[PDB]
């Protein structure tokens, strides 16, 4: 019948597996995982794309539950989807997480009423549940976009649509004529992959991405976990305590060959303290990161359209992509880079692409690697309604905004941990979750001691949470990078909402403030 819970949790990822585990280990509570799709791992589940591919390095990448990393070992610094999706098995050996999920269970209403202080969610297949205390843990859904081109109808060949990529059966690309669209991670690691053994391989690029070379290694069969905990990122790293230009030239030019040598984020985490405030160190970090990638690439035509002279936005003020061999790809003849930034897609044939210059690129397979959707779409879906009736799409129309990165206004007992106005993409995934699922923990510990029967952040908390938000992007350089931009004009093109750049030592400091003085920024209703 009805499902009644203390706690139920949206989503089988990362975020609700941990949380899962310390509201049902550790709180004693009833507790279920609703999870949409058919297993868990959440965007490991979800996104099995040729290349996928971690971006933080062994051993941060994933719990820092002892019971979880004894047994475990890595086979490379950076594991790929596969890797990822056994160690999620792994997960489900020790911590025993499978018998409290309920899979094919996408929620899509929540209502809350003042009176129980409880809420009602249904899923799309008519489950109903009831609970206390509702974690939204889904993260960010795929954008499920496909252009209005002409002609794809009449396309002799298949196109695979990064929002739902097959499994069962590997795509062969052997002998076949390929297509990526899109510059995203998404694309950059599918064209990597594909580029290496496909007969020919075209990239259809509107944007640069700014990649940093990976540094792959094969590895081998909690003070230090404790450390790096506490850095601006939760990487073993943070900034370099310097200004760019109080040190030569010279010295530069060591510091940044050593970054890039040591590679992964250190050119973006580990460099000089006025990377992302003032625009001239930028530029000279960007002048370094282009001279060495344009030195990879022997054509001077795919240089200058994957490694301008002048940069496309400021570096680092998106999450860098990775790479391996992605630049020498292009030195191969049957290896293409079209610029539809110029020349737009404007349809497709039975044999290929045509852009806007009539000219058709012909190809066998096309990937459509929109990537990701900003965190608003998949929440919006949801149908969550305020305590007033409204849905938070309605909440939303005029700007996004919560108190902490993790509650809403109106919409009590419901927190989101690794969503928006939160360090999310400036910092490593699972050191902001442990930290959120901490604290979501220790916060229902205080209301349950405490007879707290609702808490509802403040319309007051989250202006003033914006307010932080916003001053401290204010003060970098992400008002002048093309996101906005796009997001404001371009279709297919999500807006996104701010990350709180603060680092994660004052996140913290603001988290903490909650639990020592008595849910400061939240209206509380007792039982
Ligand atoms: C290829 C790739 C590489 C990455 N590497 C890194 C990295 O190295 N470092 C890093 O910091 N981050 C990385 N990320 C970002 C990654 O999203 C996070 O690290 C992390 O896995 C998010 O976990 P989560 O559980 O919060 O969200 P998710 O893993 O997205 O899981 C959310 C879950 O919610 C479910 N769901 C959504 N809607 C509903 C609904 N309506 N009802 C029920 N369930 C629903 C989804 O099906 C999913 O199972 C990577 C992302 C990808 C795609």
């Amino acid at each position: 019948g009805v499902l009644h819970l203390d706690a139920l949790i949206i989503g089988s990822g990362f975020s609700g597996i941990y949380l899962l585990h310390k509201l049902r280990d550790e709180l004693k509570l009833k507790v279920k995982i609703f999870e949409a799709e058919s297993d868990i791992g959440g965007t490991w589940n979800n996104n099995r794309y040729p290349g996928a591919r971690v971006d933080c390095p062994v051993p941060f990448y994933a719990y820092s539950l002892p019971e979880v990393w004894q047994s475990w070992n890595w086979t490379e610094l950076y594991p790929n989807q596969k890797e990822i999706k056994s160690y999620f098995d792994h997960v489900d050996r020790v911590l025993d997480v499978r018998k409290d999920c309920l899979f094919h269970s996408r929620v899509n209403e929540g209502t809350f009423d003042e009176a129980t202080g409880r809420w009602t969610v249904w899923t799309t297949d008519g489950k109903v549940a009831t609970a206390k205390y509702l974690l939204v843990a889904v993260g960010f859904a795929s954008k499920s976009y496909l252009p209005d081109w002409k002609g794809l109808d009449s396309f002799k060949g298949t196109i695979y649509h990064s929002a739902h990529w097959p499994e069962a059966e590997e795509i062969s690309v052997k002998g076949k004529k390929v297509a990526v669209i899109g510059t995203g991670s998404t694309g950059i690691q599918i064209f990597q992959e594909w580029a290496r053994e496909a007969e020919e391989a075209f990239l259809f690029q509107r944007t640069p991405n700014l990649c940093l070379p990976m540094r792959q290694q094969e590895l081998h069969a909690a003070d230090y976990l404790a450390e790096c905990a506490l850095t601006f990122g939760g990487l073993e790293y943070q900034q370099t305590p310097k200004n760019t230009f109080d040190a030569s030239e010279e010295e530069r030019e060591a510091f940044w060959e050593d970054l890039y040598q040591m590679g992964g984020f250190r050119f973006w985490q580990n460099n000089y303290q006025d990377l992302l405030t003032s625009l001239d160190a930028n530029r000279e970090a960007y002048n370094f990161w282009a001279r060495k990638t344009r030195a990879r690439i022997q054509d001077p035509k795919k240089r200058d359209l994957l490694a301008p002279l002048e940069p496309p936005y400021p570096f680092g003020t998106k999450r860098p992509s990775l790479e391996q061999d992605f630049y020498e790809q292009f030195n191969k003849s049957n290896v293409h880079i079209v610029d539809t930034k110029s020349q737009p897609i404007v349809g497709v044939t039975p044999t290929g692409i045509v852009t806007a210059d009539e000219k058709v690129h012909e190809v066998d397979i096309i990937a459509v690697a929109t990537g990701f959707d900003a965190v608003t779409g998949g929440l919006l879906r949801l149908g969550l309604k305020d305590v007033n009736g409204v849905g938070l799409d309605e909440r939303w129309k005029d700007g996004m905004s919560t108190y902490l990165g993790m509650a809403i206004s109106g919409f009590p007992n419901m927190f989101l941990p690794y969503s928006l106005q939160a360090p999310t993409a400036f910092a490593n995934g699972p050191t902001l979750i442990e930290l959120q699922g901490d604290w979501i923990t220790s916060l229902i510990r205080k209301m349950e001691m405490e007879n707290v029967q609702s808490v509802t952040a403040t319309p007051h908390a989250e202006s003033a949470w914006n307010d932080e938000v916003n001053m401290i992007a204010n003060k970098t350089l992400l008002p002048l990078t093309d996101s906005w931009y796009m997001g404001s004009n371009i279709p297919g093109k999500p807006v996104q909402s701010l990350n709180y750049l603060g680092g994660l030592p004052t996140y913290r400091e603001r988290c903490a403030k909650v639990l020592d003085e008595d849910f400061f920024g939240f209206a509380k209703a007792h039982h």
